[PDB]
């Protein structure tokens, strides 16, 4: 049973934000600056998840977390440690926005991993209690890692942005393929920031958001974007389609964006004007989806929508 | 005409003060609005029109009209102005913002950024806010903030500009230029620099024009915006020069404190954070009421009130020339 | 009788902040913009200060104030203006950030002084009513100039942080001494800004801020830390414990924050996401401090703690 | 009879540069640094033109020169000065990048002038003794104004080259018209500079350089293109074809060079890697050009080819 | 039979260049602007190459060529073209930085490829006639790509240098496997730019050049390395042994460079002083080496040293 | 004696370079990479002088070096070590732009001294064979420190230059005193970069040169002063004249003395560099020897008159 607030009646918007939100609140933990990356799946009887979790020492770092609805969630209050035979790669240096999809017979966690600076650290569990982890899949420098939640042709797929080592002022979507979580190639860029005259929210860079989730008409992929003011980044999010057999090819994405920084929480905080989408719960029986979004670097926020009003926005307003 | 007032809050020694009913735009006033925020205002028939950067939720800037029979409650057009032009070169759009809106002689003119190559200056007429007929671009690019004169200057019409980069530009000096023809433009003067940081901190990284001038027996009245450039970003301030009536690049007084400055939250947080940006004005010369129209952190629309003759006194008594 | 408010019920925090915030509001004096910086000191039957009040042409001006409470002052509508004999050193361009304390015979103020760029201006006072302005201590850029409130072995002693003249990107916090208050030298590195993965709230630029506080263990220096995020600066604030007898050693230093910019009058206003601390009051007796700071460069603010406590968490969570 | 030398033995390139480079040396004048602007025209039984000879000041000063054989020059040791009524357009600040032509029955003078920035200054003369001065064409920031040696359907034309107010990085042409030389308008856009992947010795900037030269199909411009290496700007220049009468339409644009700085007087100096062509002479019976460029920005230096040769190469390599 | 110059009398260096430098110019084709990269292998009873040509339109590009001795080269003069299996990847947007090297039964061609920006392509030859081009190894950005010259225990390996969009500021030297020449993982960080203080000619970024060479005391690596002047960044080129089995375990890396611009021919051109190794030539019955390297990005010369010799200087001079 | 070549025939310039430029390779040393600060002062029957050596790993050393002649240096092949009781300010980071002066008793070196960042190390010597660091005299960051080579009412003084911790886009030249060579004070600004349209060769920043030279019309002060180009800095160099009893005040030019030129100072390590870091001169001649690196790679001398700068300063003066 995924959470969901029904649409207010009168409202025309395709997504609506939770009348709680905040969902998670900056000081949940004793030692939390903030959270504000939660990558949540069903689990068991309830639902799990790895949050960012950045600490007063201003560290990153993740924590697991459970909840019965989605909404209220009790995160561990001690960070998320790895086991790994490699010692080299089995360092920690500093760990952000994950993300967690279950493939075939396990949960795999991705995350922006530091090995001489941002790269894709992978792991996985089977119980959230045990995280073993494997190799980065990339070199540095690169982030916004997203798997696919299934195989395509019989190949591990991932998303991923390559980066610099510092506040990244450009950023393209590329896909990438692996035969067993450990090799990786096949790269196909998938998209490039909009021209401003077009689409100025996603101007600057893009990134990708919530594990893919899988439609009739293709992936539906819910994405960052970022335009540049003269007082600094602004973060809104919006969608697109992707071809399903070869998810780089682009079918559709949306000009519009789905959200962007309006309510005190998304506008006021470490970082201002930032509403970064992490994660999402769907039910194809209903159409319903709830996505989970960072808050201004400072907490985190829920929205909701329906899968087939979120396509049909997305072609009806379609840039390509 | 009856423009919009409120009479000064009790107590309130400032020169401008804040409507109370500030923001008086909100940001979703249209369908697909994500802002509204440089209201271009003048008298029309029986009320007001005026020309709105109205930027959508794809981040694109377009103007559109409105009309008013208070001047503060705004019937805003869901959709975007076209412009009307026989030279398809001139006449592709890209995108506008910024827009000024007087009326000179015969009609009602438009100013506003317009993209041709980066931003410059595009110029349209219109009769009757229905149809609007545009001209050329009265400069190369880069510029913006052009803001014409409301009659002739002897003979000529005439705009202030600020020549930019194409991007967020770290630099701006107010320019005058001239035309016997709206077609030709010429006999630029340089009117102002930004100050010292150590003499006018608020207007020292850069200044643009804002309202359209307005006349008075003292010179004409600039309402500029400024700019003070801090670790975390710009803050846009305003305040008021005064301008020789003849020969208006040569400036006669220049205020050293600010008329209004970032302070509301509605100023303070949105798209653009910390903006008080002057857009236009409507004016009473009986009675000295002024009402200046702002754009607030780049996502709504206010109000500010305060008497011509009292911003003439401060802009004198406080002058930094 | 220094201002104190208990901590509040269940708070577990270190420092707590007054109830009553903002204690100084920016609109003070008929031409304020912002009043930011409280040099504040006992003086008398109560308290006196140099303020720093930045008025509505953005000006950088200095003024006196008074204070039965320490809380609600009292302040000059006029800017302080120093007596000097020398013309060249007694010219005015601009002031701010200033420090005050009470050194063997009199008042010691010192300010980021334009001199050709920043430097740091130094001053004394009987009385509060009239200053008397020295030789700038350093050659520009610096700032962040705070003197010990006693003489170190026989010689003043300075803290200070070399700059640039602009919105600085680096910052160490330095120590120099001097036999006369006129010549300086024996300068020594007290700190630098620590690594982004052990504690990014002060991994860009450091400085001294309230007067440091003699104990037993050595001196409590509370000090700013700025963290270069996408949209800008932050600034927080902690505390390290300093060698008494040589003060440039460091022998404590904090991993996590003091406090950082959370309420929204230290998030929203001339520059966002500021808590800048600028001088304290404290009683040996009780173990009590009260720490004044600037917040979004606009209006002050006022937090409380215990000295021990302080102690013992830069202790427990030193990151040297 | 303007300057020349016979293509060498067995060269293939279409522009072949003098044996006696550089023909005009940094050092003519008692304080000249360097001359390597030639605006030259011919005059009377000879030539005349006006000269950038920048001094051991390193201002930047136009000086009066004129010459038998367009290769020796006799340049005036006094910096020119222009007559003008307007006193403020008439104050002298600083002048660079001069170009002259005749149109219709005088000599114009275009040059970056300073007021309050680059600018394009404009002046006539009828004798290289007295000289003119015309409002300046353009608000600030501009550069590289040419003017058309004739009117284009009854208006005087001029390309210019939107800039800043530094080391501009980017830069492209502009054509403008004016009924009387004081007012200027109808602004269209001629070309952009190219992408790095297509010809990246004009990837950067681009600006006009001698005065078009009418053919039969069009405008030959010679315009200069730079490259940012890793070491600094790298200027070439190159050709393109104007349309007749829209000289914003451009029909054909060289993919290669014409000169690009080989020798080591465009190599080393003042700015290393730097050919600047400035001024041209031609015959048309002969096909005959000489044209005049800065190398280094030390010394002028001259290269020869012939009109249909370049016009052949402009279209069968072209870009567009 | 590799070429050779003995090291001149009372020389103590441990590299020398050619008394024929350069050994190619940089006129070799009808439009060659630049001609300094060469990957240089034997091939059948003399040697064979790809050369980074760079054309008067300054466009980068491959050509294959052919030497009987090494020093005296014939270069195709079209282009290089790659077949590929796949339209996507196959398409040619630039091509610069080219290494070779034959690896158990064919040569490998890597060159820095655009896709989306700068990364590493992959190709292979049996004839240095047809080439095959297969996926791009890495995600940009990327580039100094360099194969070892055998399979580590079992899989292909490459070494190569993470870089940004534009004249890159940093640089580490990156290793990563293969098992089948399309998947890529297994990254290990080899080495980061060193301190200032202590070896500047390779403290701003750097990056593998030749081929490794496999020595009993382990692969001899020779790499540039930046200084960043005031002027612009200098390029010189030094060594390092990594351990065999694992070979981004680094086990002595040279203090001092072993050549930097000194030469006209290093020190003016296209971009002055660079000398960037792209290849070598080696002997190990004698202990020759032959290293190829480009200077000035406009020619190519060529050094001469002593295997032992370089490792006795790695070694002795070692800041590891 | 100082080292002297006459003035070119037709020659017209107030300073001209000697013919055997370089007169410092840039491979003197068997480690050297360049060599082009000459810190030359008279000593004994000859020369002394410490070098800027920058070795083959890029490193910045100081090298002590002695001459009959002022033109052919011996210097030595190890980098000179400093004695100091505090070990935290005798620590070696890195040392550059070297300057040296006799004031009253000893020879002072100067330097370009790493502590945190660049600073300017100060140190003595008796005998140019064991040399005594002193105190830091400034917190970081500040490089072009010149000692004047008396005192001033009783004081030592100091000429400095402000930078930041990279290639310095800014500059002004100040002044400061010091009762005993360990506290320093009475901080004056003594000059700024001209404006871009009135001497552009010192309009980006400007740092004190050689020993400032006593004249009976002042501290001739030859300094350098940069023009920042689209390809980098131009680096040329110039005079002014200081008030003697009050150095911070200046008295009087607009055009440069020499400026990059030959091969030897457009190319190498740093192309278009003329930095001049010392001179020789004799009163009773007038003539002076201004020694000056060349492209950061080598080391240079051009000579002139005194009072023919003197009278080229004032006629050309843009104060
Ligand atoms: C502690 C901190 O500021 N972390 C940020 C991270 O949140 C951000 O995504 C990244 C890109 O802007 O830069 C930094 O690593
Ligand atoms: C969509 C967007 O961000 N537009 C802005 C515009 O508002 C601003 O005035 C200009 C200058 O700072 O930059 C951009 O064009
Ligand atoms: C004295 C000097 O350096 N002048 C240059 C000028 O030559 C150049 O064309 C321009 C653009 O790069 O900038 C400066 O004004
Ligand atoms: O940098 C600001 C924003 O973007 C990414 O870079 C995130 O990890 C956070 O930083 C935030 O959502
Ligand atoms: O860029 C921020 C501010 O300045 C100008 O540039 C305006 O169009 C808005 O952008 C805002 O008022
Ligand atoms: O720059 C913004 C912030 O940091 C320092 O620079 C202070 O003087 C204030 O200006 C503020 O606390
Ligand atoms: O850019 C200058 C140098 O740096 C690299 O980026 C490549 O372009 C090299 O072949 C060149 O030697
Ligand atoms: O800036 C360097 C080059 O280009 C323009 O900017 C010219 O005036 C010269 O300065 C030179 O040809
Ligand atoms: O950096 C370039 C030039 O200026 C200073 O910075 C000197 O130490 C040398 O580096 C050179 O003379
Ligand atoms: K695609
Ligand atoms: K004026
Ligand atoms: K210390
Ligand atoms: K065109
Ligand atoms: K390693
Ligand atoms: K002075």
């Amino acid at each position: 049973i995924i959470p969901w607030e029904e649409r207010p009646a009168g409202c025309k918007d395709v997504l609506w934000r939770s009348v709680a939100n905040p969902i998670i609140p900056r000081d949940l933990l004793p030692t939390s600056n903030s959270i504000f990356n939660s990558a949540v799946v069903p689990f068991g009887d309830g639902f799990a998840g790895v949050f960012r979790c950045d600490d007063t020492s201003r560290r990153m770092r993740l924590h697991v977390g459970f909840s019965k609805d989605a909404i209220n969630w009790n995160i561990k209050e001690e960070p998320l440690k790895f086991q790994c035979d490699d010692e080299e790669i089995g360092t920690w240096v500093y760990g952000y926005d994950p993300r967690v999809c279950f493939i075939e017979d396990r949960y795999y966690v991705t995350w922006c991993n530091g090995y001489h600076g941002p790269t894709i650290g992978v792991a996985y569990t089977f119980d959230f209690e045990t995280f073993h982890q494997l190799e980065n899949a990339f070199i540095p420098f690169n982030r916004n890692g997203v798997l696919f939640p299934r195989k395509i042709n019989g190949r591990f797929a991932m998303l991923s942005r390559p980066s610099d080592n510092g506040h990244t002022p450009f950023g393209d979507i590329f896909y990438s393929e692996s035969p067993d979580m450990e090799f990786w190639g096949r790269h196909r860029h998938v998209m490039s920031p909009a021209a401003f005259e077009v689409s100025a929210w996603q101007c600057t860079k893009i990134g990708a958001g919530p594990i893919p989730v899988e439609t009739p008409e293709g992936w539906l992929l819910i994405y960052h974007g970022v335009l540049h003011s003269c007082n600094g980044y602004v973060y809104s999010f919006g969608s697109a389609l992707l071809d399903l057999d070869e998810p780089w090819k682009v079918k559709f994405r949306s000009g519009p964006y789905l959200l962007a920084p309006r309510e005190p929480y998304e506008c006021m905080g470490d970082v201002p004007n930032v509403c970064f989408p992490c994660a999402a719960l769907h039910d194809n029986e209903t159409g319903r989806i709830a996505i989970y979004y960072g808050c201004a670097d400072t907490v985190t926020g829920l929205a909701f929508g329906y899968i087939p009003e979120i396509i049909e926005f997305t072609k009806r307003t379609s840039i390509i």
